[PDB]
Order: C-alpha cells, then sequence, then structure tokens
C-alpha cells in the first residue's frame, strides 16, 4: 500500500471507492503532531477534480490503471466488439459507451479502451480520427468568415460544423477528446 511520503504529480490512488490521479500533493505538517498530505486529484472515473487530505499512519490501496487497445470491431448497437490487441481478449462496450464512441471511430481502427481489474473505466478515441463527410452543402458565399460553418454529417452519423466550402467525400480530420475540427485533408 501507499504511504503518504508517496505521490507524484501522477499518481493512482484508489480511495473513497473511487481510482484517483493525484495531480499535485502537498505534504503539509501544520504542527499539529501528526503530518497530513493535501493532494489535489482528479477522479479517473469522472474527470472531476476534488482534493484529498491523506493522515500519516493510514496507508491507502494503490490504483493501477489498465490500458487495453482493441481493434474496432462490430456487432448490434447495445454492444460493440472489442478485440484486445494485447491478446485476443474480446471485449464488448455497452450501449452507454458506444454513444461517445459512435460520435467519432472507424471500424478496423484501434481504440484505447482503459480498464480497471477487467472493468471499463473509460474508452480513449484516437486524436485525431478521420471522418468522411457524408451529405453537406458547400456553398462559400464569396466572404472568408472562418466561422462560415454549416451543419455537416459525417460516416458516423454525427453531426459538426464544417467550413462552408467542405464537399461530400472530404475526409475530415477531427480532435477526438475536445472535439475540435481539423481542416479537411
Amino acid at each position: 500500500m501507499i504511504s503518504v511520503n508517496d505521490f507524484k504529480t501522477g499518481l493512482t490512488i484508489s480511495v473513497d471507492n473511487a481510482i484517483w490521479k493525484v495531480i499535485d500533493f502537498q505534504h503539509v505538517k501544520p504542527g499539529k503532531g501528526s503530518a497530513f498530505v493535501r493532494s489535489k486529484l482528479r477522479n479517473l472515473r469522472t474527470g472531476a477534480i476534488q482534493e484529498k487530505t491523506f493522515r500519516a499512519g493510514e496507508k491507502v490501496e494503490p490504483a493501477m490503471i489498465e490500458n487495453r487497445r482493441m481493434q474496432y470491431l462490430y456487432a448490434d448497437g447495445d454492444n460493440h466488439v472489442f478485440m484486445d490487441n494485447e491478446s485476443f481478449e474480446q471485449t464488448e462496450l455497452s450501449s452507454d459507451y458506444l454513444k461517445e464512441e459512435l460520435n467519432y471511430l472507424k471500424e478496423g481502427m484501434e481504440v484505447q479502451i482503459q480498464t480497471y481489474e477487467g472493468e471499463t473505466i473509460g474508452v480513449e478515441l484516437p486524436k485525431t480520427v478521420e471522418l468522411t463527410v457524408t451529405e453537406t452543402e458547400p456553398g462559400i458565399k464569396g466572404d472568408t468568415a472562418t466561422g462560415a460553418t454549416k451543419s455537416a454529417t459525417v460516416e458516423t452519423g454525427y453531426t459538426l460544423n464544417v467550413p462552408l466550402f467542405v464537399n461530400e467525400g472530404d475526409v475530415l480530420i477531427i480532435n477526438t477528446g475536445d472535439g475540435s475540427y481539423i481542416s479537411r485533408g
């Protein structure tokens, strides 16, 4: 287990029935006779920013985060099949996760599924995904406004705002994670 003198700018600890990621720890000695550690740590499951004060003399359980890059297979949209490329472990993701993965994904593409003890805690899509734009209307009206965008549809079925000079068939690069539009190839 982890002692209160062992923390880093990134360290995963399982406490409060959650898995946390210490962003910045403060080993504080208030002069009470016991030292504490005010740790700024992010709930790795929800993405929430919290802080926890650890107490000297009470060790905590460490959390090892398991990253699995899986090839994107397909099934009915309640569960999608992902092939563990680490070694042949078929893992199916549930509708809730599929909702986000259905926003950005490519079939046959490797995504990084983040598990803890086999339990899916998150799914990481590649930071730059390439999606073909299907059904969009060009016609940039002479102006060169950078915010001249229209509601376009990509192959995934996701609707995103493309510049008015984007034509059907163009492969749009998107920064998955933030949703920032990158320019068509």
